[PDB]
């Protein structure tokens, strides 16, 4: 109901062809530790570590 809505608490960069780079304060919708994302900046797709967020509106 809003649980699937995040934002980065850390920068990440993307180390392979399936994960997505993000900012921190980068708000993250998403579609285990690592969960498919889509980045509400650039509209990219792809997974990030979950830890690494934390719940957003
Ligand atoms: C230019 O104005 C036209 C447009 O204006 C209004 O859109 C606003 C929008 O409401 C507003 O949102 C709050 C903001 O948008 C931001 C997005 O919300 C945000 O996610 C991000 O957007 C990302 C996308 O998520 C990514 O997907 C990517 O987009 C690029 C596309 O990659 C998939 C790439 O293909 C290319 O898009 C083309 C597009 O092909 C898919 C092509 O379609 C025909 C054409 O788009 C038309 C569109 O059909 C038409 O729709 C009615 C209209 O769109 C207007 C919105 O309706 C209006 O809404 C209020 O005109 C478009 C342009 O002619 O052209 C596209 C551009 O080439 O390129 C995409 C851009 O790289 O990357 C983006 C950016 O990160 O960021 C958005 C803001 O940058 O702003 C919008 C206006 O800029
Ligand atoms: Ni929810």
């Amino acid at each position: 109901g809003s649980h699937m809505t995040f934002v980065a608490l850390y920068d990440y960069e993307s180390r392979t062809e399936t994960d997505l780079s993000f900012k921190k304060g980068e708000r993250l919708q998403i579609v285990g530790d690592w969960w498919l994302a889509r980045s509400l900046t650039t509209g990219k797709t792809g997974y990030i570590p979950s830890n690494y967020v934390a719940p957003s509106d």
